[PDB]
């Protein structure tokens, strides 16, 4: 069935870089846009709770045909979306990561319905 599995969050130093991955399986990446979306740490605790869990901020995303990307203001120049077809894999580069940053991060695809991913947490701290 139609399946999103994110990879590599880490705890990283602030200013550092991180690229996440979204596996897919059940359809291909190249026939679909695909998004990122986030749920932020906004009480600095360095965990994802409670109304936290009740957000949903797009980050970036990509048109099928793979000729077309958009970024949230807050993330432009510091993350670039990409993906590779052979390995039904969508990516997530971030740079220069900030506080703000810590989240556990999400991706997306609409294949007749609304589908995310279990999500992998990126954590900017000292
Ligand atoms: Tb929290």
């Amino acid at each position: 069935q139609v399946q999103l599995v994110e990879s590599g969050g880490a705890l990283v130093q602030p200013g550092g870089s991180l690229r996440l991955s979204c596996a897919a399986s059940g359809f291909p990446v190249n026939r679909y846009s695909m998004r990122w979306y986030r749920q932020a740490d906004t009480n600095n605790d360095g965990w994802i709770e409670g109304d936290e869990l009740k957000e949903r901020e797009w980050v970036a995303g990509m048109s099928s045909a793979g000729d077309r990307s958009s970024y949230e203001d807050s993330v432009k120049g510091r993350f670039t979306i990409s993906r590779d077809d052979a390995r039904n894999t969508v990516y997530l580069q971030m740079n220069s990561l900030k506080p703000e940053d810590t989240a556990v991060y999400y991706c997306n695809v609409n294949v007749g319905f609304e589908y995310w991913g279990q999500g992998t947490q990126v954590t900017v701290s000292s």
